[PDB]
């Protein structure tokens, strides 16, 4: 006759801001409509304004009242603006009623869609920062009671039994302006390049905060009426690869740290190739006999690397890949996060060993690669990553040496200032330091990790071209230009002093 129930009061969802403040998602109010089909059937002379004023047919709507006249709630649409919400409320209709709802608008729409992410049709995160900080950002929503007759209409709000609590504000680590270089220079790279994906992230070295994560194809997240799900890929956190020769500067601490190797030690590498048993390494460049261990990183040589890895040995090699973080658990939290694979043999026989310190037989993602470009950058010390704001920087850890890290900056920095080295990743103005990859998945992937200034690294990037098809493959030439375009951006945005000085 007269029963109480209660109601859930939809509650604000958190501003998310880049680290400069910023509006990345804001929660819009809507006007949500439902009715009780007792009552609609009680007034079926007004059903066909509001199926117009739904876009509905008078028929289809008219069949769904009477299939549902048994129940005493349905949506009739979630999501209204207020001014169209209005609309539906005039025409008085017996039985529609209205819950003050909230839909979230992505002001920088595609330019950050993967990295801020996606709510559901509840309100709930789905993809991105949405879905790590939902908990963060949903806010606990309210209850009223209401009293309903045995028909379900509602006579009366009679209280507020719990409020409704916003979800709190949230800055990420982003800054818009570098998300906005690197978009732009990733999307123009895809282009330039008839190229199927890429990503590209920025990270600061002292902080570990990622200031940038972009990847190609991308989507608006404010079009829900597309969603092509091949474009939704977060690729620099989701997406797993064989890096290839962007681990070899790893390599290189390893035997810079065992004790057997200094930078001006010599590796014979003729013919450009050698024999293990099956296997054949094989070098792009093979005419070179003695180069020393900076030779070897400006040649790239699978040869000189390979008879390092023999020397020290493979176990050494992993550890270096293990601390920095290749392959390992980044701590953020993203569901659905691929932490690719570093696989720890006991001993590993020769094979294994030339293609481990050449970035074959482990898998990581462009996240977990800037990570350990940034560790590199740091003088060896891995701060812990965040894609939010750091106010108060935690403590890193110790993965290299100081003066192994010094030694292997240098040799990178050489890799790109030196006779034959990758001139397209010089940045006018900076020291810059990086290491080319091209990896076979012909299909190859075009990679460019580094970091500037070398006097005061300040930025980790990595540049990551799936599948170029245009003009040629090789790192050196698809994604050295896009680290060169972006850094001289970046550095620039963040007022970092020019180092290329007297
Ligand atoms: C590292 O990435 C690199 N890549 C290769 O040797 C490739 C392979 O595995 O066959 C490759 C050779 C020709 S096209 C793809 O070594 C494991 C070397 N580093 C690349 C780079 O710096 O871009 C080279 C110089 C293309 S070879």
């Amino acid at each position: 006759a007269r029963s109480v129930r209660h109601i859930a009061i939809p509650a604000h969802r958190g501003l998310i801001t880049d680290r400069n403040g910023e509006p990345l998602a804001v929660s819009t109010p809507v006007t949500t409509l439902w009715a009780n089909p007792k009552e609609l059937m009680t007034a079926k002379e007004r059903w066909p304004q509001l199926a117009a004023a739904l876009g509905q047919d008078t028929k289809l709507f008219a069949d769904r009242i009477e299939q549902n006249a048994e129940r005493e709630f349905i949506y009739l649409v979630r999501g209204l603006t207020p001014e169209q919400g209005e609309g539906v409320i005039a025409l008085k209709v017996p039985g529609v009623y209205s819950i003050e709802e909230f839909r979230r608008f992505y002001p920088a729409g595609e330019v950050v869609a993967h990295a801020v992410g996606f709510t559901d049709v509840d309100d709930r995160g789905r993809e991105g920062i949405e879905l790590a900080f939902d908990e963060w950002l949903a806010g606990v929503p309210g209850k009223r009671q209401v009293l309903k007759d045995r028909r379900g209409r509602v006579i009366k709000d009679v209280q507020v039994t719990k409020n409704a609590k916003p979800g709190k504000t949230l800055a990420l680590s982003i800054d818009l302006r570098l998300q906005y270089l690197a978009h732009r220079e990733l999307r123009n790279a895809l282009l330039e390049n008839g190229a199927k994906a890429g990503s590209l992230v920025i990270m600061d070295v002292k902080t570990g905060e990622i200031l940038a994560m972009t990847n190609q194809p991308t989507y608006n997240p404010n079009n829900r009426r597309n969603l092509q799900p091949a474009a939704m890929r977060n690729r620099a956190m989701i997406d797993v690869f064989e890096p290839g020769s962007t681990v070899k500067p790893f390599s290189m601490s390893a035997a810079l740290a065992s004790g057997r190797w200094k930078p001006s030690d010599i590796v014979d590498v003729y013919p450009g190739t050698l024999q293990i048993g099956r296997y054949t390494i094989r070098d792009v460049s093979r005419n070179s006999r003695q180069l020393d261990l900076t030779g070897i990183l400006i040649k790239s040589s699978n040869v000189g690397i390979s008879k390092i890895a023999f020397d020290i040995g493979a176990e050494s090699i992993y550890s270096v890949m293990q601390q920095v973080g290749l392959g390992q658990d980044t701590g953020l939290g993203f569901p659905g996060e691929r932490v690719g694979n570093l696989p720890n043999h006991r001993k590993w026989p020769k094979a294994e060993t030339a293609t481990l310190a050449y970035g074959y037989g482990l898998s990581v993602t462009a996240i977990q690669l800037a990570h350990a470009y940034a560790a590199l950058a740091n003088d060896g010390k891995s701060v812990p990553l965040s894609m939010t704001r750091v106010d108060r920087v935690p403590d890193g850890v110790q993965v290299i040496s100081p003066e192994v890290a010094s030694t292997v900056q240098g040799m990178l920095q050489q890799v790109v200032e030196a006779q034959g080295g990758v001139f397209r990743a010089q940045v006018p103005g900076y020291h810059a330091a990086g290491k080319s990859g091209t990896a076979r998945k012909n299909a190859y992937r075009s990679l460019f990790a580094g970091f500037a200034p070398a006097t005061d690294p300040r930025i980790a990037m990595v540049v990551v071209i799936d599948e170029p098809s245009k003009a040629g493959y090789f790192g050196g030439l698809v994604s050295a230009p896009v680290f060169s375009k972006v850094m001289a951006g970046a550095l620039r945005l963040m007022n970092v002093p020019p180092d290329n000085l007297p």
